[PDB]
């Protein structure tokens, strides 16, 4: 029952997003992608150049029942995100209707940040920008799960595992995040959800 | 100049993919990608519903001078690499022609063993597929490298980073492999190809 609304915009970065989606569906999670390209074109070319295919207009979804509203990085996808008002109102509307905020990359710093969507709380994002991140809400750590907010952020490409498997924590619970994790071949420094 | 032919077919494995061309585009290789078994159609739909376009028919760049052939996995995608002439074709003259030969996940076993493209060279792929790979071909190990007959295989959506930077190390160099590593936030275990 747990669902994902996914945004992609043109300069997203793909392994983020996609890593991030594949997770998502093998935890079991419908996850819808949502085009937040200003003409609403469907046929995105992300940061290095692939060519993803968006399942629906942002406008057409937004309004829908998802869980969770992930924002990838990608620093030109980002300031998609920071300039589209229906994006910005979109996640305004998650977090006040108690739902979840997941951020990687370039987003925290580019999206949340300007628009002053989390003025409290505990955030990262891509190391170089560290500087545009609060110093009283920034943590060096791969994944940052604030729930009193119901913020999750997380690093950069090479964190999008982790990032993907904390979604399906909040989502769907441990023991199917330990799964999804005992199926990838995942790097040792990465949490895998069994203790 | 360096350059590398990805090839995609449906029910390919959208995070290997997309992660190994993300990384060899941050290397500065030039990526093709390459539809297969879609009868030149150019819209893919990978294993968990990621619908990516192809530059073009795999017919069409077969015979391009691409440094490296990428085979990624999902084990759709590779039945339909496996069942496909041209693939096969292509995969053997790549090789013939000095080239190097890169297979992640299903890949391996369901179309270099199958068709005894390396009968002694060592290999690995996933694990749960061990059992599809000759027992004296088999190592369980992140990527493998066989320089004698320039095969790099590797594990998992979650190796795709390691196959991914090793691919930059062999046709762009150590230093620019570090370089792109250096950019990803990686995982404590994967070798970053730091001096
Ligand atoms: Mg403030
Ligand atoms: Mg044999």
């Amino acid at each position: 029952s747990a669902s994902a609304l996914v945004c992609l915009a043109p300069g997203s970065e793909e392994t983020e997003a996609v890593t991030t989606i594949d997770l998502l569906v093998r935890g079991g999670i419908k996850v819808t992608t949502a085009s937040v390209a200003s003409d609403g074109n469907l046929a995105i070319t992300c940061s290095r150049g692939v060519k993803l295919l968006a399942d629906a207009p942002l406008v057409e979804v937004a309004d829908g029942e998802y869980d969770v509203i992930v924002l990838p990085g990608g620093i030109k996808g980002a300031e998609c995100f920071r300039d589209s008002t229906l994006l910005v109102e979109t996640v305004k509307q998650f977090h006040r209707s108690g739902r979840i905020v997941a951020a990687i990359c370039a987003a925290p710093a580019t999206v949340l940040v300007p628009h002053d969507i989390f003025p409290i709380g505990n955030m990262t994002g891509f190391p170089t920008l560290k500087d545009k991140i609060p110093a009283e809400q920034w943590l060096d750590k791969r994944v940052v799960w604030d729930a009193r907010v119901k913020l999750l952020t997380s690093q950069g490409p090479g964190t999008a595992i982790d990032f993907g498997l904390k979604i399906i924590d909040l989502l769907v619970g441990r023991e199917k995040a330990h799964e999804v994790a005992s199926q990838l071949v995942m790097a040792a420094g990465i949490y895998n959800y069994y203790e």
